[PDB]
């Protein structure tokens, strides 16, 4: 492995994710041979938790004293909007920084020519879903600083008992991976080298954020979630009891289940009384439950009972995680389990970093 | 079979559908024994095509010279909004109308006590999905006045050739039935008496109409479709080429495919330039393609290759039908076929009418 900072980057449709390995076993002689630009990069990344106006280091996710490529170091996790990649690349071309970059996600292709404006930088494009699988399996194998990387919600159908609990993935196959980013990819993983994309859905995190922005005027993902936490989705949705006056008993649909998402918004007087918060929550519930349903159908067809949900639609989004856990547990009568991972949307970036020794 | 007009009624979450059998073999003696109220009902229904301000007789769907319950007559098809059922029931209690009513849909239960305000009326509640199956199989078996009730889109992947063609369902089993009403029910039909509800989705016609109303201010389903016919959904959706700069080749996703529905609406400048017509079309495309995807997954898991789509989401909605035909044909490489039926959303009402001899 190369004199070069060790990065892996996943350039998605909405967010760039960057994994950075900071060596902590640097010898006295190594510090001598280190050029100023390399020292400047290391100090900038490790002494700041906000980069410019939109970059964020997720300090709580840092893996400390990881051994990687024969060196000990800390693995850092950084995100910024893809819209701001021109600023990243303009920073990279700065004279104070004159690298082998393993990059994945669609932007590895879309912005290939832009990365090559950085003199002599060597860009290696790696497949988006292969990096996801490799990074997910790697992070679970090294643990989250000794704690479990994977968790589930115990007793997900009872709120008085529902609680996050660690889950052991030491024999993780087979596994359904549901990656909720701008859109959704669903993978059936049979071994480390044997997986297929079962299907996907374009109703993903970008549908939640785009519809929420149109309907409520929210200006950020976090604001959308804050609104949804205060709302009542039943003010927008038409429920089974709104159609039947009760349960649809013959087919086991309870009266409180949604029959038609946003279905009460066909009435003008209801549109005039619904709140922005109600609409935010209805958008979240609609998108989340649709993903849960698709995930359930894929698990049944693939004969897989463990479904891991990743991607940044679920970052700081406990409501959606609990909705997913409840829906899988309820519809399957306990035979399917929703699983979640602490490192959220960073697995592609880690998987890309792991491709470095091949170059 | 009873002195009573022969009706079947399906009271849905949004629309009431009514089938009415008009006898055309009435003898001279039968006209004598007919009371004025029965004559008044027959004349009102057959001499008007609009009933009050919101009732419509779909004259083009009339089955002429049908033999039913040993009598020859014409089968009529009438719809009105469930919101106006109080007007129907108040009309029914009029003194000029002083019946065995077979009723299905959720409103058969929700409005049971209201129907019983009509003196001595006998209400028989029948199951919503059983009536759908029985009515669908019946109408296809009697034909559409000698023409095929069922049709498909030939060469659905090529617009220069794509065209509606009759399809023979003379041995209709097995069959996947996708009923797109306010919400969506999906049935696997193995015989006339053996079917199961495979799943459903709450993202149905009410989601299209509710979201469209919120986003565009449209005041009717027809206005929503008119707007969507003029729009460009790619102004709201984020496409694969917006993320990759091209195809995602490894997994066969073409650049023109939607990656994130409404995903370009996360950007304020794009929200400010998108048109209402664009938003209407994006809503239609998003809802329709999600149903097509769920239908495809259910067909693969049930090992069924014929998928019939019914329900009034598809009435006067050729765009959605063609989207469904293309999506099933494309994803399945021709192994799945989307089928459509001329009688749209009336099968439950017909199935209810067919239950009359049991009472
Ligand atoms: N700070 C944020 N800004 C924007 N979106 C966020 C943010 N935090 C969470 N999200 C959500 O995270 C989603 C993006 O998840 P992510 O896994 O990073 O997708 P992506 O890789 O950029 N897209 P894709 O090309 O489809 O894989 C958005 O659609 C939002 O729902
Ligand atoms: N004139 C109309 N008025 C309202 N909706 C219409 C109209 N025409 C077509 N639609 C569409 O038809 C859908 C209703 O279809 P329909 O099959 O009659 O459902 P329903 O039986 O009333 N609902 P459900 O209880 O879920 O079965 C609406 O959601 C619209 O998308
Ligand atoms: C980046 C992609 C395109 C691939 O992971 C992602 O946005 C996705 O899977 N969208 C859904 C595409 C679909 O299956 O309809
Ligand atoms: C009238 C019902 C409830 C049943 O046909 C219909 O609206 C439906 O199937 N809605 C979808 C319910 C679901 O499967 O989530
Ligand atoms: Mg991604
Ligand atoms: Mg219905």
């Amino acid at each position: 492995v190369p004199g070069s900072p060790w990065f892996g980057m996943d350039i998605g449709g909405t967010l760039v994710k960057l994994s950075y390995f900071e060596p902590i076993d640097i010898t006295a002689e190594e510090e001598q041979e280190e050029v100023e630009s390399l020292k400047s990069i290391r100090k900038y990344l490790t002494s700041n938790v906000a980069y410019g106006s939109t970059g964020i280091r997720d300090v709580h996710l840092e893996l400390k004293d990881l051994t990687l490529f024969g060196r000990r170091g800390n693995l850092h996790f950084i995100r910024f909007p893809t819209q701001d990649l021109p600023t990243f690349i303009q920073m990279g071309r700065d004279k104070n920084f004159s690298t082998v970059l393993c990059a994945t996600g669609g932007g590895a292709y879309k912005f290939e020519k832009d990365f090559r404006t950085i003199g002599n930088l060597h860009l290696h494009k790696l497949d988006e879903l292969d990096c996801l699988v490799k990074g997910l399996l790697y992070i679970d194998s090294v643990s989250f600083n000794g704690q479990a990387e994977c968790y589930y919600f115990a007793n997900a159908s009872e709120p008085e008992r529902c609680q996050k609990m660690p889950f052991n993935l030491d024999d993780p196959y087979p596994l359904l991976v549901v990656n909720i980013g701008s859109g959704v990819s669903i993978l059936a993983v049979h071994s480390k080298d044997n997986y297929k994309r079962v299907t996907g859905t374009s109703l993903g995190g970008g549908t939640f954020l785009g519809l929420c922005s149109l309907l409520t005027g929210c200006e950020s993902f976090e604001e959308a979630l804050e609104m949804a936490s205060k709302g009542d989705s039943t003010q927008a949705d038409k429920l089974v009891r709104d159609i039947y006056g009760g349960d649809y008993e013959r087919f086991g649909l309870p009266g409180w289940a949604v029959a038609s998402s946003f279905g009460n918004m066909i009435y003008k007087e209801k549109r005039e009384s619904v709140s922005k918060e109600d609409l935010a929550r209805a958008t979240l519930v609609t998108i989340t439950n649709n993903i849960g349903s698709v995930a359930r159908m894929c698990a049944v067809n693939e004969k897989i009972n463990r479904v891991v949900f990743v991607g940044n639609f679920l970052r700081v989004n406990t409501l959606s995680m609990k909705l997913l856990a409840y829906a899988l547990d309820y519809w399957s009568k306990g035979q399917l389990k929703a699983l979640f991972l602490e490192h959220e949307g960073y697995f592609g970036a880690v998987g890309a970093l792991l491709g470095l020794p091949n170059f």
